[PDB]
C-alpha cells in the first residue's frame, strides 16, 4: 500500500470493490512503513503491492488464489505465481504451471516468466497475503492482508458475472465459503497446487477447464496464450 487514497493507489472497479476494506488498507502501508523503521525488509517493491488491483475489476473473468508472494529477493511482482521477464531460471513453482500450460493448451514453453498478458485478459493473479519478509516464507501471515483479499474476493463473487476459480494456495474450506455466496461462480476442483505437481497438479487441466466452464457460463473465454 501507500500514502495515497484507494482511489488514487487502484483501479476504479477496484477503489468502489475494496471501500470497505479502505481503513485496513492504509494500516497496511503504515505497517510497512514501520518495517523499514525496524530494519526489515518486505518484497514485492511497494508500488507492485497492490499491483493485481491495477487491471479493471469489471473484466476480470478468471481468479487463481495463492497465499504469500516469493520469499526470494527479484522474484515478487505482485502478480501471484508471475516473475520479472529477466529471471532465469523460472521458480519451481512457475516452471511446473508451465509444464502444464504446454500440456493443457498445446503451446509452446512461454519465452519468460512474465504473467502481465493474463492479468491484461481478466486473470486475477491475487496472493491472499500480499507481502512477505524476504529469506523468510509466510512471514506476513496475520499482519492484516488476510480481510483485504478476502473483501476482494467475497466483491469479486457478489458481481452479476460470471467468475471461475483456480485455488493454487489450498485454503479450500477457507476460500469456498467466500466464493459460494456469488451468483455465477465456479470453483475448479480439486485442488492441487503447482508443487503437488505429479500427485495431482500435472494434467488438472486447470487453462482449457476454465474456458470450457466460461462458455458454458456466456462467456468469451480466457486467451491464455503467452509469448
Amino acid at each position: 500500500m501507500t500514502a495515497r487514497p484507494l482511489s488514487e493507489l487502484v483501479e476504479r472497479g477496484w477503489a468502489a470493490a475494496l471501500e470497505p476494506v479502505a481503513d485496513q488498507v492504509a494500516h497496511m502501508g503504515q505497517f510497512l512503513r514501520a518495517e523499514i523503521a525496524a530494519g526489515r525488509r518486505y518484497l514485492p517493491a511497494g508500488s507492485n503491492v497492490l499491483r493485481a488491483f491495477t487491471f479493471p475489476f469489471d473484466n476480470v473473468r478468471v481468479l487463481i488464489v495463492g497465499q504469500d508472494p516469493y520469499p526470494t529477493p527479484g522474484h515478487a511482482v505482485g502478480l501471484s505465481f508471475s516473475v520479472a521477464p529477466d529471471v532465469r531460471p523460472w521458480p519451481r513453482s512457475l516452471a511446473n504451471i508451465f509444464d502444464e500450460y504446454t500440456a493443457d493448451l498445446g503451446y509452446p514453453l512461454p519465452s519468460n516468466g512474465d504473467l502481465t498478458p493474463w492479468a491484461q485478459r481478466g486473470v486475477l493473479l491475487l496472493n491472499r497475503v500480499l507481502t512477505v519478509r524476504p529469506s523468510n516464507p509466510a512471514s506476513h501471515r496475520g499482519k492484516g492482508w488476510e480481510a483485504v483479499t478476502e473483501c476482494a474476493i467475497r466483491a469479486l463473487a457478489a458481481r452479476a458475472a460470471p467468475l471461475v476459480a483456480i485455488l493454487w494456495g489450498r485454503d479450500a474450506s477457507t476460500l469456498k465459503p467466500m466464493l459460494a455466496a456469488g451468483n455465477c461462480v465456479a470453483i475448479e476442483s480439486p485442488h492441487p497446487s503447482p508443487l503437488s505437481a505429479s500427485r495431482g497438479f500435472f494434467g488438472s487441466r486447470p487453462f482449457s477447464r476454465a474456458n470450457e466452464l466460461l462458455v458454458g457460463m456466456g462467456a468469451e473465454p480466457i486467451d491464455w496464450r503467452l509469448p
